[PDB]
């Protein structure tokens, strides 16, 4: 019944918001539509597996306010394997390499692929992180698809193939599905090309012990009975002196206030009276998720090391089911795994396939690529395919296609009335990412604060110390990759 | 609460289904979210206007079943002014002209511009109506937005900027936002370029006397009490026997099978049980519509009509608020109007404004392209913009972004257990427009009728009978149009030549 905020959605972002609101001394409830908590991160737990992450699993250096959440509620993290080599797998055989992305011997595809991620990150410095509509070239780059910008930028089909990898890996999308202008912002707002796709000093460094679920679930264990599952929102009444959100099962909510924490396509689920302000009833329409399945191999012994890999393998071309991998061993060295992701069309394409086909395919596929007939041998499988979840619509995260962040973008967080907005969509810095989800949903609350007069407005957005455990090294880059040519600037000096 | 069939959707689609299946003997109930049916068609009728269609309004020939039904209802059409000079204006200038798009003189652009509308038809004929998906090269023009496509196609600017218009007027979205493969299937399922930007043999032919808004109260009026207003569905259960279907007034109906009459992204509304498949699942949060306001400026007297235009206007430029126009004028020859269209970017960025803010623009712009003053006398104003509607989404229609229709369409139609699926959407001849309202909506009836055992297959998809009073003329090229080089095979033509 009555209460001071009412949350929407029970994932990450909804319950950082919840935890701070319920710290400061309001009544907060929590609505959720499933049931359980978590949203798009998941922990499966049976005998065979222990614990495993089907969702949003990752976390990595400069991700300081989800480490400090989960430090504070007693959860601790390590580092996923890649003391050997990587492997990138191109044109039916497999390359081993050491670090974040694969060598390139060719002089000519060199300068090419050199090129093409130092432009990104030059882009990017154009780029503002609260406000990519206020980039320079903010509609020229919006009005153009990652696709026409690869064609346009690489000269080699080597390059623009490795470069479609790194967009479909990030993003899990199509180049020609998404804005450059989005998804130029996207790396820039995780730090940037080589944070985003490293392991070791990135954003793919460390797990959390035990899953990440447990981010979400021991803050529901904090705020007992306030948080109601199986309880979809399908309607927010604005119209009367306090707020009124009702659920599927019948149930009202008065509060003076609402945090939507929901992915903003998710909206379209609830009827607003009165009907939302025109942008917004659009925005919601054209804001969708990426295309993903999360499949586990277990095997016996982490065989892959004894051959010096990682687990870790880049993989190129059409006929692979699975584009990336990464060892999933418990810290132990034991429950030895690996991870794999079935990324945007390949998705829609092998979802068809029963369980057991798809294990086939990425055994035959990992013994090719790690030469080993021990993988050919899995002892256990999990996968989820999030593109068939009615309360996430797919994964990682939302998407902009081409013209829409420019039109639409400055409404994703503006305040409807009562209504404020969290989810890592609405994030600064790692949207997409558990670190996003904690960045929009401490941020809507203090929104709140500030509204009842609380905390003055300088405090809404709040900096976050270093994590003494997880510390960020700088990013470099060598001489040569800041000044070599590119391909063009090497034809025009002949 | 128990019915045959319960609708979603009190659109013509909606209601075009309903009555068929009430006309053979089922007992159906239609749930409509508004306090009215139409949907995307609504007539306001006050004193100022009388009457005026503020969304859907214009009908034409080969657009057979929408007369037909119009026509048994005891409506009647009129034709659209176009006795006077049409006006095409770009960079600040006004260029009258006749015949259905505005002629170019300078030679190289003519071959550029000819070139254009002959390949869009070209590329059309490779892509099955009924499966755009199917088409040789689907991948690669899906792959590709509108504007990817002109600026390899368009060897001149003059020819781009008119391109980059036909599809704004066409589909209410910019070039960059839409799939090359969707809208050159979206032209060729309206007939091709021509038949689509026609008034007279076109789309914008004819328009009904009272009102497009007539067909669905028509149908209400047929229906009786089996049309439930302010019902706006939120659940539909297919986990039993029956399926149930629950609105937010805390209605529950019971039914054998469900139609979906509405435009499948507000299929998002709805919370289903059990969960929608996959593939559904992510299709219906990557079909947006398009933005439009529609506006209607009304004058003492079509003054326009003496200096020899008949009130359509193409008008290119950025500055322009409004991109094209037609004669909304009476058949009686009163309450003289002219009816615009605020398209695409446009409409976000004018929606900030008034009413009366967007009327004195409107008028400056009509009265420096008409060339008059008299143009900044109106004496009334009525406007809508379709963005704002939580149960429309936009309009005309729904648009698909690149990667989308090749991805995801195959399941736009397919049905989901017990549902079926209605809305213009989802037609094969005039999808976007009232037609494929009416083609939908009787086509999802037959398939229920099928899945009884009260028809035969073959019966799904019917034929529609040629309209006795609105005959099709069919669409000629001339020789030159079919045979004059590309600009690029003119370059090829004088290379070979100089050699
Ligand atoms: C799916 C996925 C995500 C993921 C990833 C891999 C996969 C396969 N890998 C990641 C990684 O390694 N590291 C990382 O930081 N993130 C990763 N991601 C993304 C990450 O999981 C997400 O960014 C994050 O979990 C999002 O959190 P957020 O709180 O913003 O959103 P959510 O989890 O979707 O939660 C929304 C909740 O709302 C409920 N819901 C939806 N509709 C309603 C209604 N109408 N009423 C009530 N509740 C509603 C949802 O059920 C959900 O719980
Ligand atoms: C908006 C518009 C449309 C239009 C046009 C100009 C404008 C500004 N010009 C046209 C024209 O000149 N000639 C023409 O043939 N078409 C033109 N268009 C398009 C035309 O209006 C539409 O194609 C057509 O009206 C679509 O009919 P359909 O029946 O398919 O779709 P609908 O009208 O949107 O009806 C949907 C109904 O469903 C209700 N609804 C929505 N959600 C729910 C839920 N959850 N529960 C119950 N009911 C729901 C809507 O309220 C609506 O009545
Ligand atoms: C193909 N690419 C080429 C390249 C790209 C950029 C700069 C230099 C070279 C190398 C590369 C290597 C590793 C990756 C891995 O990137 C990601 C990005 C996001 C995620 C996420 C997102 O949460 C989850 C996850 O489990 O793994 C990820 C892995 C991408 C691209
Ligand atoms: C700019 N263009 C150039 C061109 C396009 C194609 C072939 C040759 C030249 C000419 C032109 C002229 C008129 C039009 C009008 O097109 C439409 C299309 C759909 C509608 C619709 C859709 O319902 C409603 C309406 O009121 O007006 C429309 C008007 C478009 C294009
Ligand atoms: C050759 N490609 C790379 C196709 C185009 C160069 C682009 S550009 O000419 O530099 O625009
Ligand atoms: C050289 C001028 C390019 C002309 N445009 C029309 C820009 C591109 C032609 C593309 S294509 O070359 O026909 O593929």
């Amino acid at each position: 019944n009555k209460c001071d905020v009412v949350v929407v959605g029970g994932g990450i972002s909804g319950m950082a918001a919840a935890k701070l609101l319920h710290d400061s001394g309001l009544n907060v409830v929590v609505l959720e539509a499933r049931d359980r908590v978590g949203g798009r991160t998941y922990t499966l737990r049976n005998q065979k597996v222990k614990y495993v992450d089907l969702g949003g699993s990752y976390v990595g250096p400069t991700q300081n306010r989800i480490l400090r959440l989960a430090k504070e509620l007693g959860l601790e993290t390590y580092k996923v394997n890649e003391v050997e080599r990587l492997i990138h797998h191109v044109k039916g055989k497999s390359y081993p390499f050491r670090g974040p992305f694969p060598p390139v011997w060719n002089p000519i595809t060199y300068l090419d692929h050199n090129n093409f991620w130092r432009t990104m990150d030059d882009m990017g410095r154009e780029i503002p992180s609260d406000a990519p509509w206020k980039a320079p070239l903010a509609e020229e780059w919006d009005n153009m698809t990652m696709k026409e910008l690869l064609d346009k930028l690489c000269w080699t089909e080597s390059a623009k193939q490795l470069a479609t990898l790194f967009v479909n890996l990030c993003v899990t999308a199509e180049t020609h599905e998404v804005s450059a202008l989005w998804f130029l912002w996207y790396v820039k707002q995780c730090g940037g090309t080589t944070r985003i796709i490293s392991t070791t000093n990135g954003g793919q460094e460390r797990k959390f012990v035990g899953g990440s679920g447990q981010v979400s679930e021991r803050i529901m264990d904090l705020l007992g009975d306030r948080v109601k599952l199986e309880r979809p929102v399908i309607y927010i009444d604005q119209t009367r002196e306090n707020v009124l959100v009702e659920t599927l099962n019948h149930e009202m909510y008065e509060a003076k206030y609402v945090i939507s924490a929901i992915p903003p396509t998710l909206g379209m689920k609830i009827h607003f009276n009165p009907p939302l302000p025109m942008m917004r009833n659009q925005m919601i329409t054209r804001v969708p998720l990426g295309s993903v399945i999360k499949c586990i191999v277990y095997y016996k012994e982490p065989f892959w090391r004894k051959k010096d890999y990682c687990g870790t393998m880049i993989i190129d071309g059409e006929e692979a089911p699975v584009a990336y991998t990464l060892d999933d061993t418990k810290p132990e060295g034991n429950y030895a795994a690996i991870m794999g992701f079935i990324l945007a069309h390949k998705a829609r394409k092998l979802a068809r396939l029963t369980k057991e086909e798809r294990l086939k395919k990425l055994c035959e596929l990992y013994a090719k690529v790690l030469g080993s007939l021990e993988a050919l041998e899995p002892v256990h499988y999990e996968e989820k395919n999030w593109c068939e979840e009615q309360y996430s619509g797919g994964c990682y995260t939302t998407y902009f296609p081409p013209g829409i962040l420019t039109q639409y973008g400055r409404v994703l967080r503006q305040p409807v009335d009562r209504i404020y907005f969290a989810g890592t969509e609405t994030a600064t810095h790692w949207s997409g990412y558990m670190e996003g989800a904690v960045e929009a949903g401490e941020r809507a609350a203090r929104e709140i604060l500030h509204a009842m007069g609380k905390i003055p407005e300088d405090e809404i957005w709040q900096s976050e110390p270093e994590s003494v455990d997880v510390p960020a090294q700088p990013i470099t880059t060598t001489f040569l990759e800041r000044h070599l040519p590119s391909v063009p600037g090497l034809l025009r000096l002949i």
